[PDB]
């Protein structure tokens, strides 16, 4: 196996056997993530299902993240949930840790968005015109797609 | 009342001598910024986008350099200053041409002491000035000339 594979290998289990909760879907290339909104901030209260499919040139080439239930956020395309690549990529190197993107990568994103060449204009618009706005419309998202309830 | 101020600021700002260029309406614009003389950003020139929220001036503007800059209380990707920072010196009665005259070349010359959003020119501030210095110029160089604007 490839130093690639071998490091695709050692950082999944690293992020199974951490606080973490992951589910394996095809294999170690796949999980998802339950993940709670950072405190503090609008999405507080939240839980979603992260998705990472990591690319078979990992970890030269940086996972892709997707959150499986709605998520309203300037940097997250509403509809599928995609992370902006470009914002990934402002982060991950071949050295990054798998489990922070959980600890440290994701609640900052939430925390701080990036409002300029979003993938959420709606949410960009919002978030810098109409923050009350934009903490309610979080809010309802989180009730109507990311509770507890919601997802089951 | 509110809205009446956002307007009145906005055209005061337009009126003075900073060069403003409006976006979607009054509450975004980008306005020419000059760095501070005695500063490491002496020269420099960036482009500063501000946006204005519907509660102005009882909430304070948010402000990014649309230009890389490097600066412990500014993101280096995204350019946005310190909201924490910006809110340290807003008040109902600060204005716009403040935030360019007052606000932007005071927190140049004295980074805020706030948990900084750029780590590494927090570092070298705090205990490699003159590495912080250095880079500041090549950043400058780089991304902060009329030239490196123009493209
Ligand atoms: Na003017």
């Amino acid at each position: 196996p490839s130093p690639g594979k071998r490091r695709m290998d050692t950082d999944v289990i690293k992020l199974i056997e951490s606080k973490h909760e992951v589910t394996i879907l095809g294999g170690l290339n796949e999980f998802v993530v339950k993940f709670y909104g950072p405190q503090g901030t609008p999405y507080e209260g939240g839980v979603w299902k992260v998705r990472v499919d990591l690319p078979d040139k990992y970890p030269f080439k940086s996972p892709s993240i997707g959150f499986m239930n709605k998520i309203f956020h300037p940097n997250i395309d509403e509809a599928s949930g995609t992370v902006c690549l470009d914002v990934i990529n402002q982060t991950w190197t071949a050295l990054y840790d798998l489990t922070n993107i959980f600890e440290s990568f994701l609640p900052q994103l939430l925390a701080y968005p990036n409002p300029i060449d979003p993938l959420n204009g709606d949410a960009a618009a919002m978030y810098l015109h109409r923050p009350e706005e934009y903490k309610q419309k979080i809010k309802e998202y989180i009730q109507k797609y990311a509770t507890e309830e919601a997802l089951k």
